[PDB]
Parts: structure tokens; C-alpha cells; sequence
DNA sequence: CATAATTTTCCCATTTCCCCAACAAAAAAG
DNA sequence: TTTTTGTTGGGGAAATGGGAAAATTATGCT
């Protein structure tokens, strides 16, 4: 089902079978591949690929923009996002009904159970359910971007000893590649604000680990939000800490930032929080 | 050659063959493509992923952890970039001689030339050279991070007319997902770029189209550092066009940000510029 | 207009792959 | 023994590679 979609690339580049064409693919199967008639390995389609100068991730975002993107996770975390953005909670719930069109694995529903656990106290995962999502991430052995979704949004849910073990195996265990760095920045949200946590425990030797951490992902990457809310916590933890002149000064230099950059809601956000540190 | 690193994947996550196993493929031919002794079409590997709930560019990612990349567009950008964060002229000139392990395409030779022309201004591309570049990409469908880099390390060498249409067409043609946003990041620095230069020519119809468009790719992304460079361009715009009070404020929000922070370097460029263009 | 280019596609040699089974084989059920 | 998993063959089915028609485009010149 593929081949069609390499043929409209072939021809939109304006290039031709016989061009394609190599030691290691034939011109009657390239025909036959892209009239849907038979179907090559893939080896052979990222040679065909890299002769066209497009990526396999190019190249089936483009085959998906055509047919269909069925059920992935990939999708599902897209519909989540469209979702909690407008703020639709009985469009979340209704994810882990009978009645769903979108099917949820075990630990997919603890996930979604999280995230509406924050639109709504009352939807809880259970404890067993939790255990058993912690169960799996503590037995994993290279994080992709479905162990890094499903950590990331339970972050307040599972014990927070396990969060931060699964935060500090992470780290050093996730898959990551110069050209795309989506995993590494989701990568360090997910380490700010298990940072966040750690302040909020008190527990300063994660603190600090976790700030080399953090400081080593943001290093020559130009993720200024992640700098910008990382500035905030460090002041956070200077503020639980000492109550420092520096913490201070770094959290009021976050909403600064996120002043000069019309951010609005972060800005009261991290004011409204502000505001609850400097009243008690 | 592939199926090897499935199998690490596959026991990593400690799953069985049976497992992966299904009504699109069987587990002797599953046994025998981990073992290097047989092929499988794209489709059924996407599949076995899919069950194993890794990306194909994760998997391939995995793959090129072990073994060898060939080297292609995105090593050649990965070894430049980092030789230019480095400095080094000759290890990026080497690229062009005949000892380059690189072979470069004519394209890539006018990119090349196009990048050593930043660090030194006697290594100018050839009129023809650019203008090949420049009919290669006016006659471009859709945008991938081949053709996009290309532009984007060219925007200063080719015709200024030209660069603009070829941004223009790139906006509304360039690929672009969710599992990765890195292209459309590098098409809002390209464009902000772009912004820049057109305030330097003062056409200023260009930004005002450019501005609306940047705009449009910055809602809702986190892009903070696009945003910073782009509310310093609008404070270019502002102060070239009209010598508005506002845009001087726009440029020193710009480089208040950028110190906030501390990205010392990026505060010393725009700390330049907006020196230059007060003093003149 | 007609003729001459390329791009493409249609059939058949053989290689290779693949589902169905039977085994081979270590576990973790009893 | 009790479900399980990794590795083998054999009829069958595809997928390839190499040649010629047929669809499509570029031009033969008076």
C-alpha cells in the first residue's frame, strides 16, 4: 500500500524508474511496487528513499497524509493534546469506555486516568493499576517515546521514590538521535518537572541531580522555555532551600521572561504559584 | 541486516516471538529475519514495531546506535554543524577536495560554499552554481529537510527576490507532523531569517507577510527562542519602517530576554547589532 | 503532422520468502 | 507433564531480473 505514495513522490521530484533503478532493485518490481502490485523490503525502500533525498519519516508522513492514521498512540496522544487544550473532559473519559473507538492498553488507561485526574480530582487510578505501570517502566530496557508519555503524565501520580528512579533511569536509557530531538526535549519537560516535585518533597540531593541533569539536556539546545521554567526552578529550589536572594531573583526573571514573550497563562501560572510562596 | 537489531529490541522488552507473531506474518520467517537469513517487506517490520510499541525511526535509530551510518544529507548537516560550532574552516573546506569521504552533490557543494562563505568572505559560489540551486528549488513540490536546508544556508547568496518567493513556497509546502517538529522549527528560523533580511532590503510588504506567517507557526509552540529572535525582528521592522518608540523597546525586550537567561553569545550578536543601528 | 525519443509496463526464468505443520527446548506450572 | 518459545523443512506463492510492446512526450525538417 505504500508504493503509491513513493510514485507521487517519484513524480513530483520529476525523477524516473530507470533514475531509481539500482543494483539493488529491478525496474519491472519499482512499476510493480508502486501500482500496488507487489511489495518490496524495506531495506531496498530506504535506498529508493535516500535516492530522492527524503526521509522515512518524511515519507510516511506523507504517505499517512493520504489513506488514513489509525490507531498508534502517536494519534492518541495528538487527541489528547486537541482535547485537554479545549479542555474536554467527557471527551477524555469517554476514551476509556466500552463504547470507545480509540482502545486503551492497561497501562494507556492509567495514563488517561491521570491526565484526567487533573481536570477532575475524582478520577483516580487505582493503586494497583499505578503499581502495575510502575511494575512495567522499573523493567524497562531503551525508553522510547511511549515509556516517555506514559512516565511523563503520571509524574504525580505514582509514589514519588518511584517516579524519581524511573527519572534517573530515563536519563540514561532513552532513545535519542541528533536529527530529532522531540524525545530529548519531552525528555527534559518531564525532568523540570520532576524537579518541580522534588522541590516539593524537599528532597534537595534530587534536587541537585536532577539540575546537572537537566543543565547537561539544555546544553546548546535552544529550548528557552525549558531554560525559562528551569530558571524558575531553580529559584524554587533556592527558595525551599534558603529562601536565597538568588531563587528569588531567578523566579521573578522566569515571569520576566515569560512576560517580554506575551505568554500570558504560563506568566500567571508560575505568578499565581509565586504568589502562594510569597504570601506563606 | 535490520532484523538483528529487532531482536535486541524484542529481547529487551522481553517479549516472545509468538508475540509479535500474527495474521500478517509468520514466527519461522520472524525467526529467520532477526537471524540475518531472510526479509520481510516494510509493512510487516512497521507492524512487528507497532507490536512492540517503538517507532520505525526509533528502531532505526537503535539500528544506527550499533553497525554504521551511511553517510547521507543528515550526517553531512550533523558533521558541519558541528565543525561550524567549532570553528573549524579547513576540517569544513576538506568537504570539497578530492580526500572528502563526503561525496557532495552539486547542491550540497553550493551549501558548503554557502556556509564557508560566513567564515570567510573570499569563498563566494559561482553565479551559476547559485542560480542551478535556485532553479532546482523553484521547481520543488513538496519541502523535506533536504530542500529546506539547502534554503536555509543559501539565504544570503542567492538573489533576495528569489530567496523570498523560494520561503514563501517553502511555508505552504514543506512536510510536517507531530512526532517530529523539528522541521517545521527549522522553517520558523528560516523564516524569521528571511524577516531579517527583508528588513535589510526594507521591503516591507515582505515582512508584513512574513511576520503573519511566523506568527502562525509560533501559536502554541513552546519555540521560545524563535520567539525572541522573531520579537527582535519585529523591532527591526518597526524601527527601520517607521523609527517607532515601540520597536526600540521590542529590540531591547529581545536582548533582556537573552541576557535573563544567559545565552551570553546570542546577547552579544543582537547586543551588536541593535549598537550599530543606534550609533548609525 | 509525423516520426523519434524516453518512460513505462507486460510476461516468464529462478530466486527468495512464507504459512503450515512437526519438532526442540527451556522453564515455572503443577 | 503443563503451557510456553526458538529453530527447521516442503508445497505453494510471491517477488525479482531480463528482455520486448505500448503509452506518453519530445521534436524531423520544407
Amino acid at each position: 500500500k505504500l508504493g503509491s505514495t513513493l510514485r507521487k513522490v517519484r513524480n513530483g521530484k520529476q525523477i524516473s524508474i530507470c533514475s531509481v533503478a539500482d543494483e539493488h532493485l529491478s525496474k519491472s518490481q519499482i512499476s510493480r511496487f508502486e501500482r500496488g502490485e507487489s511489495e518490496i523490503s524495506c531495506i531496498r525502500l530506504i535506498n529508493i528513499l535516500d535516492k530522492l533525498h527524503i526521509t522515512l519519516d518524511e515519507f510516511l508522513i506523507l504517505h499517512d497524509e493520504d489513506y488514513t492514521k489509525t490507531e498508534s498512540f502517536a494519534n492518541l496522544v495528538q487527541y489528547i493534546r486537541k482535547q485537554y487544550s479545549l479542555q474536554n473532559i467527557n471527551n477524555i473519559q469517554s476514551l476509556l469506555s466500552d463504547s470507545s473507538n480509540y482502545t486503551l492498553d492497561p497501562f494507556e488507561k492509567t495514563m488517561v486516568k491521570s491526565i484526567l485526574h487533573t481536570m477532575d480530582s475524582s478520577i483516580i487510578p487505582s493503586d494497583d493499576e499505578l503499581l502495575q505501570l510502575a511494575d512495567y517502566l522499573f523493567k524497562v530496557e531503551k525508553w522510547g517515546y511511549y515509556e516517555i508519555i506514559l512516565l511523563g503524565n503520571c509524574v504525580r501520580t505514582i509514589d514519588y521514590n518511584s517516579v524519581f528512579l524511573l527519572t534517573k533511569e530515563m536519563l540514561n536509557n532513552y532513545i535519542y538521535s541528533s536529527l530529532n530531538k522531540t524525545n530529548k526535549r519531552i525528555v527534559t519537560q518531564l525532568a523540570i518537572n520532576c524537579l518541580i516535585l522534588s522541590i516539593d518533597m524537599e528532597e534537595f540531593t534530587n534536587c541537585f541531580y536532577l539540575i546537572d541533569e537537566i543543565k547537561a539536556l539544555l546544553d546548546n539546545e535552544l529550548n528557552f522555555y525549558e531554560q525559562t521554567v528551569f530558571l524558575y526552578a531553580t529559584g524554587y529550589f533556592e527558595f525551599k532551600r534558603w529562601q536565597s536572594t538568588s531563587g528569588i531573583e531567578k523566579m521573578k526573571q522566569a515571569i520576566q521572561v515569560l512576560d517580554i514573550l506575551g505568554e500570558d497563562n504560563l506568566k500567571l501560572h508560575y505568578t499565581i504559584h509565586f504568589d502562594k510562596l510569597i504570601n506563606n
